């Protein structure tokens, strides 16, 4: 999975990016957008598909206007049976660990 340039549509206003794996092949960008709507307003959602076969690689991204709304899906959708097979959910966003303040001598 190679990376590229940020080709987004609209600059998310401090939204939360939610990762979704195990995305059945029958799934569709439109499906996810409507399958996660029940949680909250969707700003950016897409299902990474192969350029050769054209089938849901098995992972996508779903941003949310707020956090709470996102959490709802991450838990609800997490494993939920959307399309054919089950699906996964995680906080694509990564944060650096906080330092410490030891002392001895």
């Amino acid at each position: 999975g190679s990376s590229g340039s940020s080709g987004q549509k609209k600059d998310t206003s401090n939204h939360f990016h939610v990762f979704v794996g195990d995305l059945s092949p029958e799934i569709t960008t439109e499906d996810i957008k409507s399958a996660f709507a029940p949680f909250g307003k969707i700003s950016d959602a897409r299902v990474v598909k192969d350029m050769a076969t054209g089938k849901s690689k098995g992972y996508g991204f779903v941003s949310f206007y707020n956090k709470l709304d996102a959490e709802n899906a991450i838990v609800h959708m997490g494993g939920q049976w959307l399309g054919g097979r089950q699906i996964r959910t995680n906080w694509a966003t990564r944060k650096p660990p906080a330092p410490s303040g030891p002392s001895s001598g």
